[PDB]
């Protein structure tokens, strides 16, 4: 992008402990405007929290949202 | 902080025109895992903006909401 002024979703730490995925809304990776590429989960009480693909159960969620 | 699971709100643009304080909820600033320490606005849409505080509007709001 050229520009954009909106905060941008930097995750630099890491969850060890797994969410709701029936409460999990939405999720989103995050990189670029930050340290290091992380993914993002989001609940519908608007709770964001950063999580790895590195774990066991992130990458199982990431892969149940996006279906066919 | 130790450790944090949580997206930080990192503002990198700056936006040139001046926003609604009436729909100006609240805002906050933002640094330390981030570029650059910069203001964020967020309207009642949960709208979140990047302001940079050597404005002339900018400083005006943050003033005009931290009153007495």
């Amino acid at each position: 992008s050229p520009y954009s002024s909106d905060t941008t979703p930097c995750c630099f730490a890491y969850i060890a402990r797994p969410l709701p995925r029936a409460h999990i809304k939405e999720y989103f990776y995050t990189s670029g405007k930050c340290s290091n590429p992380a993914v993002v989960f989001v609940t519908r009480k608007n709770r964001q929290v950063c999580a790895n693909p590195e774990k066991k159960w992130v990458r199982e969620y990431i892969n149940s949202l996006e279906m066919s």
